[PDB]
């Protein structure tokens, strides 16, 4: 039967089923006040699916100049064309190659650039903003979004949305690599998975994806969405409570020293955005510091609500198009205050 919600992460993560149900706030606000992330499924079914395809972005914007990032080594590929990225998104035989002759795992950097999403893509902007879940929180002028209402003593988010466009990580070696390394945001955000690209050429990559989710610490109920409903899994997330950020900095300072980095005792390894917590580091965080996180698999049309100040990292399983909007909930306004 249709139900309003379910639980993942063994009861620790709310999953809302109907993105446009007018009663979602009643369930949402109890979990959000405790500092938890929230998942809302089904947003894809509300969107104009032809607007969110890799071939459309290539056809409409392909001549723009851009930089890419190599996800395996963080190297910058400078001053190429937006089509170089998009035409390799699903066809592996069209990707830019590293020195070693392998097809690269790439991310499209700062595109559309800065606050230009609305100007460059007005039909996409309208399609996203009118279908975001929890609209009193997430719309630019929602009654519970303080973004437009705060003085200069509070850090205000830039005008969004922002896109996250990157290929899937492929190999056993790639299992320890981040798409986006561990960091935090001083505003709340909602990140929507609008397209998942399962490639061809090296098409039959199904079993490394299962071992990644398993070793990623995904819960048994999450393993059922793949095997039973055949939904398309996009990306593996780890999210940590805002209250645990300093313990994570203590672990990463100690590992930095062990690996002979030479760092002032006060340096900020989360702000540096240089670390990905692999299975070894996640086990050490739990055993040595008493810190548990949320392992989340984001499928096509899942919206991930990320609390202000919560450290988070993202590992793409397949090629993903994600779009995110920042907001400032009253529950979390402390995280953007500039004093004490
Ligand atoms: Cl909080
Ligand atoms: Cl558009
Ligand atoms: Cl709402
Ligand atoms: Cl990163
Ligand atoms: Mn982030």
């Amino acid at each position: 039967s249709m139900t309003s919600h379910s639980w993942l992460c063994d009861g620790r993560l709310l999953c809302l089923h109907d993105p446009s149900n007018k009663n979602n706030w009643k369930i949402f606000r109890e979990c959000w006040k405790q500092g938890q992330p929230v998942l809302v499924s089904g947003v894809h079914k509300k969107l104009k699916s032809e607007l969110w395809k890799p071939e459309a972005f290539s056809q409409e914007f392909g001549d723009q100049d851009v930089d890419l990032v190599n996800c395996r080594n963080c190297a910058i590929i400078s001053d190429v064309k937006v089509r170089d990225f998009w035409d390799g998104f699903e066809i592996i035989c069209k990707r830019l190659r590293s020195e070693d002759g392998q097809p690269m795992v790439l991310k499209l950097k700062d595109w559309p650039p800065g606050e230009d999403f609305r100007d460059m893509m007005p039909t996409r902007f309208e399609d996203l903003m009118e279908n975001l879940p929890l609209p009193e929180y997430t719309k630019r002028d929602g009654r519970l979004n303080l973004a437009s209402r705060l003085p200069s003593y509070f850090v205000r988010p830039d005008l969004g949305p922002k896109m996250y466009n990157a290929y899937g990580l492929i190999t056993a070696e790639d299992r320890r690599v981040g798409t986006t390394n561990l960091h935090l945001d001083v505003s709340d955000a909602v990140n929507v998975m609008v397209y998942v690209g399962i490639p061809i050429g090296e098409g039959a990559h199904d079993e490394e994806v299962l071992k990644t989710i398993d070793e990623g610490d995904a819960d048994e109920v999450t393993k059922e969405r793949i095997h039973d409903h055949k939904e398309k899994p996009g990306a593996l997330w780890h999210i940590y409570a805002a209250k645990d950020a300093e313990k994570i900095r203590e672990l990463l300072r100690k590992v930095g020293e062990e690996q002979g980095q030479e760092n002032p005792p006060d340096h900020d390894p989360i702000h540096d955005q240089s670390w990905y917590l692999d299975q070894t580091l996640r086990k050490r965080l739990y055993e040595e510091y008493g810190v548990q996180g949320w392992a989340i698999v984001q499928f096509l049309g899942d919206a991930v609500f990320i609390p202000a100040g919560a450290p988070h990292q993202v590992h793409n399983l397949y090629s993903c198009i994600k779009v995110a909007e920042d907001f400032v909930s009253p529950e979390h306004v402390k995280h953007c205050f500039r004093l004490t």
